[PDB]
């Protein structure tokens, strides 16, 4: 399973190629990856379960889209934007 290919299929339209969002993903409510704090303070079930559920209105759901193999595949992802 390859993470970063999920995410430039899945997620980089919103997120950003470096985490950084996009215009579409920006106006939707998304933040910057590559922050300290952010990554301080977020622990990989708080990930996966956003990848999973989603957010109304701001992120659809990815459970029904993805295996949790997949998901847990993009933790290192979101991970590997910091600084
Ligand atoms: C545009 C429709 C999006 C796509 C496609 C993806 N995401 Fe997203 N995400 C989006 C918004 C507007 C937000 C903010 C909403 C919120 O509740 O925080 C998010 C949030 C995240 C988060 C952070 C959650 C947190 O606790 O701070 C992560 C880790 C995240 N999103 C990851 C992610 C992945 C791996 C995606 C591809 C499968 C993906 N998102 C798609 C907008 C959009
Ligand atoms: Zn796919
Ligand atoms: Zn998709
Ligand atoms: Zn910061
Ligand atoms: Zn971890
Ligand atoms: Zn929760
Ligand atoms: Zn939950
Ligand atoms: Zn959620
Ligand atoms: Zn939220
Ligand atoms: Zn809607
Ligand atoms: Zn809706």
């Amino acid at each position: 399973i390859d993470g970063m290919k999920l995410y430039l299929q899945h997620c980089k339209t919103c997120h950003g190629v470096d985490g950084n969002p996009t215009d579409l993903g920006e106006g939707l409510g998304a933040r910057k990856f590559a922050d300290a704090e952010w990554q301080a303070k977020t622990s990989d079930e708080r990930i996966i379960e956003q990848i999973n559920e989603g957010t109304p209105e701001m992120m659809m759901p990815f459970k029904e889209k993805l295996t949790p193999e997949e998901v847990k595949a993009l933790v290192p992802v979101v991970r590997g934007f910091k600084k």
